[PDB]
């Protein structure tokens, strides 16, 4: 058993970790300088809660978490670091909650947020309740339960996040790969690419790849990943295709094609290729997972955008 | 149920990788030029082994490994690649290993395979039976078991070996860093250090750095980790110190001082500083698992080298 401690427990990206760790069994606490009713739920959940910061907060935690928005003259973290305790920032821990789950990460510079979204529609409409993380938010919609409840993990991978690499995800998705984050590699595209082969290597040797091959950047280096991988797009050669794209209103009808499994008909309300890409990922993915095409055709038209 | 195939499955690096995965369930397939008693005792254990190479052989794989001592013209390597089956060298899997045990990485740029046995040494004292890797090697000393079947797999982290940053320990030693391997990074010292750091984050937050802070660069490092660390040598302000350092014969002996216990007095049948620095991360190691004092004595005194 450990002890986590939050400095600014209540803020709206740190409360949902405490929320998975409570879930999982951690002892936690907590400071804020405010009461809220964030902290009200969790310590209704069994956290502990301090209000006001002071370095007897920190005593006993193994590990402390700190938002971005704390300064190091916070007395909690000045105690920890004096104590050796160690102090990880809210992103690193965010990231690690994925090894104790079935964890999905949806990477790709573009259709990170959608993609994830449209895989939690498709998973609670096969009843599973998926918890999933969208701009740092944990979230479970309509979930009458804890954060983390499921033993699905859904969430976006984003490669300009120091943490990009330490995902342990059992399937990851890349959507595409461009040039938006170079700075984080020094500049350098080519060092960016490689680091998207690093990402999908720490899948493990039974994890499963999911690749859209309408990106030039995903097919250069698709022959680099040693994992399974099944591929997605317009592309004729893709594993898993969408064809007669058509609308009728805003929403758009298409013909997924799958191996071994007969044609699927289903409609997205979101325009563009970019979406029926989307919609092919969640597609490879719940087919993985055993999901039926009825809860896919339901999730898939039931979200909104 | 995946199904893995080795290519070349009576190599000595091979065979022990083998045995583990028919240990924890999966269908194993190899291939050999040669049938033996190591492919006999694979098969026995539930392997399916073919004799000669050719593309039949490789059928219904799921993954394939393959030595270091495999032509890509090899029929089954290249059916593989056809298919688009995942080939993986056989240092990879190797790694791979750590995710399904309890890990005990052994890292630093000498004494990784002293101190490895060590562990493995007292470990067994204590009733335990590890599962341990030196130089590529699955061992578990004096088991009546397949490799593999204790819930501990203690291995050799090398930071020349491309899967290094792929390793997923729940305890990490580092004995020291030195330059000998720069040229795997550039030839930048830098960059080496950089790696280390990298490592020791693959740990998860309630893991274990296991830091030798007698070396500079070691001691450099240890503010960068953000992971529980104990840290052990001879300087007066490690966690876990050796004292009053003697011989009587061939035998060394000193004093071991750890943090809320008694002074234990230890002895190896080794000379140097260097290898009563590899006993103190062992006792660390023990300290941490619970390991009782009386088979840690057992465990080194007993060790020969
Ligand atoms: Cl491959
Ligand atoms: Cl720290």
């Amino acid at each position: 058993h450990r002890r986590i401690h939050f400095v600014g427990i209540g803020g709206a990206g740190m409360c949902g970790i405490a929320e998975v760790l409570l879930n999982l069994g951690y002892e936690v606490s907590g400071s804020d300088l405010k009461a809220s009713a964030v902290t009200e739920r969790l310590e209704k959940f069994g956290a502990q809660i301090f209000i006001g910061h002071q370095a007897e907060n920190a005593d006993g935690a193994d590990v402390l978490v700190v938002s971005s928005a704390i300064n190091r003259a916070n007395p909690e973290v000045a105690s920890a670091l004096e104590r050796r305790i160690p102090v990880v920032p809210r992103a690193e821990m965010l990231a690690e909650l994925m090894r104790y789950r079935h964890g999905i990460a949806v990477a790709g510079t573009h259709g990170k947020t959608t993609t994830t979204s449209l895989i939690a529609s498709v998973f609670a409409a096969g009843g599973l309740d998926p918890t999933f993380v969208i701009g740092g938010r944990l979230n479970a919609a309509g979930t009458n339960a804890q954060l983390g409840a499921s033993r699905y993990l859904v969430a976006e991978a984003d490669e300009s996040d120091a943490s990009f690499l330490h995902l342990q995800p059992m399937v990851a998705v890349v959507t595409n790969i461009d040039a938006d984050h170079m700075a984080t590699y020094g500049g350098d595209f080519n060092k960016l690419k490689k680091t998207f082969v690093e990402f999908l290597h720490n899948l493990p040797f039974y994890g499963l790849a999911v690749m859209c091959v309408d990106d030039p950047v995903v097919r250069e280096i698709l022959p680099q990943i040693a994992r399974p991988t099944v591929t997605y797009g317009l592309s004729e050669d893709a594993d898993v295709r969408a064809i007669n794209i058509r609308q009728e209103g805003m929403r758009t009808w298409f013909t997924v094609l799958r191996p071994e499994r007969e044609p699927l008909d289903v409609s997205v309300n979101m325009p563009g290729l970019h979406n029926v890409l989307n919609s092919l990922a969640t597609i490879v993915i719940a087919t993985d997972e055993g999901i039926s095409d009825e809860a896919i055709v339901q999730g898939l038209s039931g979200f909104q955008g």
